[PDB]
């Protein structure tokens, strides 16, 4: 059976279903498997299965049921395109605070339609979403300008935070996992664990921690320097999360508020990413997406880009989220997604089919991470046109034939060096650890810099 | 660079990887992306991200890290076929417990690796788990036996829970709801939220659990049965889950043990799954997998199959587990899915590439879903081979021509005719809900049983 | 749990694994943090179970958290040393339920990957079905090993 006079109205107005304040709005390209229906038909299901419906016509449907429908109002066939707008009434909220939950926004915009046996492919690429239902999420409670104040950088405009990850990704016993902290803090700011580092056999939680923070406290003495780590807190149990923070800011003492909280928000879910968000609002939510691959990729047809991620990453609360090299670097991506920052960033802003105003919401910091050394960080600030976020790159700096310090200091001249609008090669003469990055990675330095012999 | 000399072992043998004990081992179908290294090369790569190393040569390694590579064991270029080796030890452990994290596994086996560039797709099939790393998983803590004990029936092969999700998906207000939930128990078992319905400002959570608790008493009076409810208690806050699920559990008081739990584990995650198996071990925990479609499709070549979803749920400790139609109803499914269903029911089951002992860990029912009728269910159950579980059928019960207790009997009836294996049209000659549930769909009964009209009348 | 659950850690069949081999650590109070542990040690190099005598706890003498660590230690140089694995059964008997609790997760988290070799034991007639409860409850993962001290005074057949 087909359900468009229910559940289409294609003489709505985008602007109306806007300034009404009513409805969260969502674009996607979609196309029908051979043997059902036509595009308004499927659509339409689509709607159905997403909002009030399912696949036929049930006797306790009422008046009252068909207020809440979910309507497609704007289809385009021959791009794909369809447009549909959900009543905010639809939308679950929590009985002890009255608050907004993404896994229920998920649940409806992207869950069981996503399975419909009458459709070849759906996926979401923007969605809008009005005032009345934008209050209701948590946003931010702590930015980079949190980290900057601790650096001693101005809070507005503090500029470029040095960073890397540390390598080995698994393999390191607790004092060589120590050792190569302090090492990179002789040149740089920030460390963070590899996305899968915490409690193996090999290397205990607890022991690794304590050689950590023992390492913060030489690497200052000896540099006059603050320093910073992010450290993976991500696990099933909610207790194993809370059990993980509380031993860190305990050990941590006086250098607690130095310290960022990593989850794997993708794999492990919301619940992980609210559990650090509610329980440790002070710490930096540093949010890592390995995984999202799966679905982001161009190459999939189904689910949601990257861009949809991040504009949710930010509802959701993360201090931070990594957004890419933008074609950069050694991962899937492109120069397009300097967009995803500016969602991020900024009070307002345009994504590929809504605008959005984001109310005074607290910014989420762009965090540049994948296969980034000193020599392609140039071509990826002149892309992005800003250095006001933090960089990680691990290869490119324990992988510096000098070692990890200078590995650190060649990331640093390398943003100073496209700050002031200088030539990469000629600037490289001044500066020897960045010199040095070209004799680290020849294959690179000939492809961007050709006869920097 | 070529890291196939360190990450690549294709002289290592399956058969003493696993009787070795020390290993994860995991089957993906892989493509590389043209104009980089072969496959084997690629391959390595992969292993690398997934394991100890990166794209770069750093000089922090050292021996003990090289013991602890992944290896690629087993590559079949012709079939897009790659095997890679885990050591254990790569794993992450709770410090509160000792216990292992499925987040830490897919992390590792399916996270960065997802986005590499020298990568066209690569989706993961099937993994093998040993003993020394199944052991550390929950596992499922209350199972179909509990919900059989309610009902009445007996704890080993009680049978066929008649079930239906309330629809409207969304839209009923708190009393409206209750009585269409007390209509579909004076003719069936089981029903569940819809996987959205929770705290709308329509339908707020505390006064529509109140109405469906009465709607259960007055069930229960009318009828002299045991009637069962799964509520969805989804939320992103840990403390939201617990508030609702411990007001569920004491206002329905004497009714307690018929309450299950509903968690859209899939879009929620893990940890939304793992609170509700921890705080809760004692009710029965329904999974719901809504937005699982987006990776486990056929029509993707990333990310991992339904069969691994499923395979991990049980580890995670899913009660029961929504593992489809197998072909027969309006979602994608396949006749070959019947495969997930006997690794999770059973104690020692094959995947499409490796055998699991599953050691006496507790299985995870299946519960099968999405646009079934009375008509579509012996068709089902001569793929699948038994009853022994949950169906729900929300347009096919309210959807029935006579309304949703008449809808209810013939998905009764339905199974009745499959179990004593009756010609359905010639069982509905003396069974009315049945016969009736051809005219309810009349489209459905043209296609499965083409001359119906003329006997039924 | 079950003793099921103690064949799968121990390497034997679930179903018909077999006889446990056991002791009890004596003097029944008496031993210090080490000699106690050596006792551990040495029984573990020819068995596979050891339970604290009922009432082993935190005696000034013999502080419960010095105990556990000393019990942690030997556990792991005696699979090292025979490549099988070891269980104990820890008394957590306590007036107090958080008490029960803060015994339960001292022990859970000192023993690590060993965490599954573990027990929980409670004098269940003298302290109640309260503190069977807490453990049941509190713990549901561990095994519960329940011990009757002082349930003569009325279970004999010269009481009627
Ligand atoms: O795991 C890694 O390999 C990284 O630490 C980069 O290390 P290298 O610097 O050695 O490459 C990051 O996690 C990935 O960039 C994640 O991808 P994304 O930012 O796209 O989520
Ligand atoms: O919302 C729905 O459509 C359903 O309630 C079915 O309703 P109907 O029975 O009325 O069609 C189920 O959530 C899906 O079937 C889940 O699918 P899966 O088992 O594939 O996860
Ligand atoms: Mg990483
Ligand atoms: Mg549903
Ligand atoms: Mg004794």
């Amino acid at each position: 059976m087909d359900q468009s006079n229910r559940y289409a109205n294609l003489n709505l107005k985008e602007s109306e279903l806007i300034a009404g304040g009513r409805h969260v709005l969502c674009a996607y390209i979609m196309k029908p498997k051979a043997g059902f229906g036509n595009f308004i038909q499927t659509a339409a299901h689509f709607a159905a299965e997403s909002s009030t419906g399912t696949n036929v016509e049930v006797s306790t449907t009422d008046d009252f049921t068909r207020g809440v429908d979910a309507l497609v109002y704007e289809v385009d066939e021959a791009n794909s395109l369809m447009k549909i707008a959900y009543p905010i009434e639809l939308f679950d909220r929590n009985v002890i605070d009255g608050r907004a939950m993404i896994a229920s926004f998920l649940t409806l915009t992207i869950g069981n339609n996503q399975g419909m046996g009458d459709v070849e492919y759906a996926k979401m690429y923007d969605f809008y979403v009005p005032p009345a239902y934008l209050k209701l999420f948590d946003g931010p409670s702590t930015t980079i300008k949190d980290l900057w104040r601790v650096l001693g950088r101005p809070v507005i405009n503090g500029g470029f935070i040095v960073g890397t990850i540390i390598k080995p990704k698994l393999g390191l016993r607790p004092q060589p996992f120590a050792n190569a902290c302090y090492d990179f803090w002789l040149g740089g700011d920030f460390i963070k664990n590899d996305e899968p580092q915490g409690n193996q056999v090999f290397a205990p939680f607890k022991d690794t921690v304590r050689a950590v923070a023992d390492a913060m406290r030489r690497a200052q003495d000896k540099t006059g320097e603050a320093k910073l780590f992010s450290f993976n807190i991500t696990a099933d149990d909610h207790y194993e999360m809370l059990a993980r923070g509380e031993f860190i800011l305990e050990t941590f003492a006086d250098n607690a508020d130095h310290i960022a909280f990593l989850v794997d928000g993708y794999v492990a879910g919301p619940a992980a990413v609210t559990t650090a968000r509610r329980a440790f609002p002070k710490q930096y939510l540093h949010y890592h997406r390995a995984g999202h691959g799966a679905v982001t990729s161009p190459q999939s047809k189904r689910g949601y880009t990257a861009f949809v991620l991040s504009k949710m990453a930010r509802l959701q609360g993360a201090s931070g989220i990594h957004t890419g090299t933008m074609g950069f670097g050694k991962m899937e991506g492109e120069a397009a997604d300097r967009a995803i920052a500016y969602m991020i960033t900024e009070d307002a802003a345009d994504g590929p089919y809504f605008h959005q105003e984001w109310l005074g919401m607290n910014p989420t910091t762009p965090i540049i991470s994948g296969g980034m050394n000193a020599l392609r960080m140039p071509g990826f600030f002149d892309n992005l046109g800003h250095s006001n976020l933090i960089m990680t790159a691990g290869g490119g700096a324990f992988g510096h034939v000098d070692g990890g310090a200078a590995g650190a200091k060649s990331l640093r001249q390398a943003e100073q060096c496209w700050k002031q609008g200088a030539d990469p090669v000629e600037f490289a003469k001044d500066h020897r650890e960045f010199a040095r990055a070209f004799e680290s990675f020849p294959q690179d330095a000939d492809k961007l810099y050709p006869n920097w012999r």
